[PDB]
This record gives C-alpha cells, structure tokens and sequence, in this order.
C-alpha cells in the first residue's frame, strides 16, 4: 500500500503439477453436484417471486454446510423496474473479508420472468442454474483446501475468495438500459463507494477485486469461449492451458482440442451482463460466456434435458483449478 491495488498485475499463478491435477479432477463430483446443488435450483426464480427466495436459502444453506470460513452478506435494495419499484437480493459469500484482494467468481441466480406458456415454465437451465451450480460445486470439492485460508495468529492472507450470486440480471422485458443488471449495477456503485480494506482513506472495495471471472450461459455442448479483454488475456491463456493439459493427462470426458472450449479468437463486440458495471469501472473481468449463446437460450427448452453433463464436468475441472492456482493453494 499505496500499491496493493497493482499487486494483481504482476500475480502469477502456482501451476500444479500432475499428481495435484489428478487429484482436483477426481475431487469434484458431477453427480454430487447434479443433485445436490444444481436440481433444486432448476425452478422458476425470477426476482421478487417464492422461487428466488428458495434459490437464496438453497445456495446460503450449502455454503453454510462447509468447513471453510465463509461470510455471507445478503444485499438488498430497490429499484425502479417496468412494474414498478421492486426489490432485489444479491447474495455475496467471502472467504477473509478483511484480505485486502480478492478474487471474484460470480453468476446469476434469478431466472428470466416468463408468463407459464403451454403448462411449460422458463427454469434458465444454462442461465444460470449451472453456473450456479458449479459455484457451489467449487466451494465443496475445494473444501479442505480453502480452509487453510482461515485467518490465525500465525497466517493472515493477502488474497482469498469471494462467490457472488447477482439478482436481477434479467431483463423483466427486453432488454434496455435501465431494465436490466439490477443486482450488478448496484453492487458495483456500493462496492466502488466503500473503503477497503476497513479504515482505508482511499482505497474501495472495487480496488480489491483482482479479477472478476462471471460466468453465464454454461451448460450446452460444444461451447467456444472467445478471449474478449486484453487485461485478463493472460489469464484466459491459463485456462487454455489447464484445458490442454487436463485433456493430455486423460482427465477430461468426450473431449477433443479440435473441440476445445477455449480458443485462439477474440470478439470484438460488447455482450451486455452483470460484468459491465465493474468493467467500466476498471475492474479486469474474465467473461465466461459462449459466443454463440446455446441454441436454447432464452426458450423454454434451457432446461436439464438440453444439459451436457461431461461438458460441464470438464469445465468444473478446468475452473477449480484455476482457482487453486490462482490462489497458490
Ligand atoms: N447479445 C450480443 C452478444 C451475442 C454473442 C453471441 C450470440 O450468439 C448472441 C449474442 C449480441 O449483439
Ligand atoms: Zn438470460
């Protein structure tokens, strides 16, 4: 300090050798997570119904079950909506909230709303009950590991995790710009507007992000994810490296490079998603969302049919051990 906040541009990752890399791949449970985090999330959510607030117990009560020293913050407030002022809960879960960096994981957890259409309701299979999913998947398969973050006389970490559930990231429409990231919009300004670490005079909480990985739209076959920033190319380079060498070591299932999910292309584009207000506050993001959209978005078939199993396996491997490497654990 005054240059913590530069700190994450010179990170580099602590890359697991093949034993760790066997090890994370059979720590994390597909099935497990099947029934246990992600089916009691495929309901109809969108914000302010009995569904989002099943969907914010189901994700606080499976974080609370775990080991690791998670702080949970529901952030409530109101906006002017379509219908009217409504309100919205964001759920934020941290390990070491005094740490001065953290990196950042985050998804969806309302569903788009829908009017029920032939007895068929919209459950946002892939956007984003599997992003969902695969958070909570996470934090269960890196237990043990993230425990070792819990603050003692003896170790008192500089970086550690932070999970963030938006609400409200769905149009009620279409979308526009004032009818849309509700849940983003607002934890952006409150986290840019609150000192951090607690005492700083001029630092906040968006300065402490290291990197904002959100992911959405996960859970179809044969997703591309493009490379969109320059900040955080290095560490899309990462995960093209974890998914190269997952992939060699016979880790990954129904899985070819030809068909890799993370590939040497750019978009050029702007996707609008809960990562806008924090990019144009300058906070790097890591976009994990395909380009093309699964062909079932925003219909009634993103459902747990239409869902890739392996897929979304392989992706949980890749992802956690990003995070480890990340956090050098
Ligand atoms: N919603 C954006 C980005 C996008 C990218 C890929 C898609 O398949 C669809 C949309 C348009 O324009
Ligand atoms: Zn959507």
């Amino acid at each position: 300090g005054p240059a913590w906040p530069e700190e994450k541009n010179y990170h580099q990752p602590a890359i697991l050798n093949s034993s760790a890399l066997r090890q994370i791949a059979e720590g994390t449970s597909i099935s497990e997570m099947w029934q246990n985090d992600l089916q009691p999330l495929l309901i109809e959510r969108y914000p302010g119904s009995p569904g989002s607030y099943a969907a914010r117990q189901h994700i606080m009560q499976r974080i609370q079950r775990l080991q690791a020293d998670w702080v949970l913050e529901i952030d409530t407030f109101l906006s002017q909506t379509p219908y009217g002022y409504r309100s919205f809960s964001n759920i934020i879960s941290t390990l070491n909230p005094t740490a001065k960096r953290h990196l950042v994981l985050a998804c969806h957890y309302d569903s788009k709303y829908f009017s029920h259409w032939n007895n068929r309701v919209f459950v946002g299979a892939t956007d984003s009950a599997v992003p969902c999913a695969m958070m909570l998947e996470l934090a269960r398969a890196l237990d043990k590991k993230l425990l070792s973050l819990k603050t003692v006389s003896d170790s008192k970490p500089d970086l550690s995790l932070q999970l963030i559930f938006f609400d409200g990231e769905e149009a009620f429409l279409h979308w526009s710009p004032q009818d849309s990231l509700y849940g983003s919009r607002h934890l952006a300004a409150k986290m840019a507007s609150t000192p951090h670490p607690p005492g700083a005079r001029g630092t906040s909480q968006l300065h402490g992000m290291d990197l904002l990985v959100l992911l959405d739209l996960i859970g179809a076959p044969n997703p591309t994810f493009p490379n969109f920033f320059p900040n955080s190319a290095r560490w899309f380079e990462r995960l093209q490296a974890i998914e190269h060498e997952l992939h060699e070591l016979g880790l990954l299932k129904d899985h070819s490079l030809e068909g890799r999910y993370f590939q040497n292309y750019s978009y050029g584009g702007v996707i609008q998603d809960d990562h806008i207000p924090f990019l144009r506050r300058g906070v790097p993001v890591l976009h994990l969302i395909p380009s093309p959209f699964p062909e079932v978005w925003h219909t009634m078939d993103d459902n747990e049919e239409n869902l890739d199993e392996s897929t979304i396996d392989n992706l949980n491997k890749i992802l956690q051990v990003f995070v480890l490497e990340y956090l050098h654990l």
